[PDB]
């Protein structure tokens, strides 16, 4: 019995790499951006978006805001070390940050099932975690292939489970390979869920 | 850094379970069947199929020949133990064998990349292994999803490769989940590569 | 330029086949079942289910309730005709109804991205359609494979679009092949969305 | 009853676009290249590869030989027209050619089932077509998902088959989206099956 074709999930505190980022300093940084983003607040109500995003609103956040430059600098090292875990042949060129956005998720807020095209590593760092429930649902890529295969026991190892629920603490970073189907479950607590998500490309 | 959504490959000597199956007795059994099955030879001639199979010409081989009944009994226990490794919820129903066929592959023969529909576990026991070449190439179920992803380094870990190569010895039995794409690569020595393949489904 | 490997979507009014089912008669039938289902109402609050379902509560609805027997009888013919469109080799055995459940979806209610294992044809008939928005999101099965492929134009044919939005009228039935990834979008209207979903198996 | 998520296969005579490419002149070009590329012959000998390829031994063939530059110009227009059939949003960037190689396949040669990573459009023009046998077997991207689904009838429509077989004439050029799994089946006549294959990616 041998383990093959493994999906790897990178879960580590942000303080393992890069510069120091004060957690309380960046909670308010996300709020000050959200409440100055007139076009972002405007787009979210127009689209029926459950919460706030800067994704289709503000692009270069590390250039505009100094703490985000420090965040990226830390994220680069997190990603580079994850690339080494994934044993990617990268030649000379490393993985570079492609997209980076902010998310504020109030009570009842969810993200649908989605992936991230034209990207190698995707990930999310966590600024505010109330509730103590799952901030990430993560689906088996082989799920569609398993149509005749019986369901797993209630009870099995996490290697085998077809849905993986992640409960990250504040200041944690989660990375995954960009093809991974992932979902952000409904915020069950009254207070906000603040996260910063990002994509890393190669060429 | 966690390992998720694992494909599990069972690999064990057939003598671990069931009654004694004499390797020399099994080899002559397959030759005797193949040279009496004139409809099987005829179907391989009419199709232009590389080698011999009993896949389209014979059905329940254990009902007909005593040594295959002794094989099936062993395979039952093999599969049931592999089902417990995979931790399927099987309820009342055990996994039963629906298909079992003989392959006799000569110098230059190949099988295209393929899966096995309406099955839970698929597998192959090996009767004749000449040469130092691979009898199975497994392909990553995630391969098509990895269109933007860089290739793994030549010296990467086994759980991270796109393609896995197995060189079984005589009397081995391999098992996999039926949706796993596999290829039987080209035989290189001038002696026959004999194997018995089989499909298990859920009642 | 040639069109291959097509996913087919069956969209037709329920009155094209089977017995007559009065629309107003069955709106209240679903309500009378939901408000008698003590175990179903109990399970939905316990699970945090956005709305009502009878799926993990009441099984044989055509046996218990006469209008649902008439519904199944009509659905059988809808499915059988769709099997002919799909050109399935079925031998003697037809497609039979495996599971059948009721769904009531109030304002804010959604279903996550999901498929239906151990099934051939899945579908939903629509009892109450306010809003005039989409009651079905339908995702490309090749979506995960298209990671390096650029996004389609705003503007293209529906063959090509990676997400298909369906706006069914009252009394419509939608059928699809069970492996299809599909989502029920958020109910934007104040009034309820009543639907009856079902699975069809083969063997 | 609608047709959704279509795979599109481009098939047209190479003379529809670009400059005049003499078929007899192209055949002798490939033979001249293959019998001078001693490193290419050597790489096929060292790998035990069925036939000849320039895939690992030569890079930019249009920069070196005039007739291939005249080929590339034609292929550019071919692909760009196929991109418009697929209706990609390409922005400022056109699709450029990154890889182009020669295949010379003899009596008995085959290529395994495979895709082309980091590419948008892949294709093959055909230089020599002896016999009445297939030069391409396409496999349904949905094949692994159809594990519970019944097989299509032998007499089913082309858009519904799991496998599609193409028999091009000389001077034809086929295109497909790069994620499409394809197999080049076994050559059956004692003359060479020559083809030029190529990969297009997005700038
Ligand atoms: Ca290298
Ligand atoms: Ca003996
Ligand atoms: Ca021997
Ligand atoms: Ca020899
Ligand atoms: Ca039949
Ligand atoms: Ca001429
Ligand atoms: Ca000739
Ligand atoms: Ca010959
Ligand atoms: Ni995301
Ligand atoms: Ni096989
Ligand atoms: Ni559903
Ligand atoms: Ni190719």
């Amino acid at each position: 019995s041998l383990s093959l074709f493994v999906t790897r999930l990178y879960h580590a505190p942000l303080s393992d790499h890069g510069p120091a980022i004060d957690a309380e300093e960046m909670e308010s940084s996300c709020y000050a951006i959200a409440e100055d983003d007139e076009a972002g607040q405007g787009w979210c109500e127009e689209n029926g978006y459950p919460g706030y995003t800067s994704y289709a609103s503000l692009t270069d956040l590390p250039w505009r805001f100094p703490i985000f430059a420090d965040l990226v600098k830390s994220l680069d090292a997190h990603v580079a070390a994850f690339a080494e875990d994934l044993e990617f042949d990268l030649d000379g060129r490393a993985l570079e940050l492609e997209d980076l956005w902010i998310n504020i998720l109030p009570e009842g807020g969810s993200h649908a099932s989605h992936i991230h095209p034209h990207s190698v590593i995707s990930g999310t760092t966590y600024v505010s975690m109330p509730g103590g429930t799952s901030a990430l649902k993560l689906e088996d890529p082989r799920h569609a292939m398993m149509m005749a295969a019986p369901a797993r026991r209630k009870t099995a190892r996490d290697e085998l489970r077809q849905f993986i629920y992640v409960t990250p603490a504040v200041g944690d970073v989660l990375l995954w390979e960009s093809w991974l189907r992932h979902e952000v479950p409904m915020n069950m607590s009254e207070d906000d869920r603040i996260s910063v998500s990002f994509n890393y490309r190669w060429a």
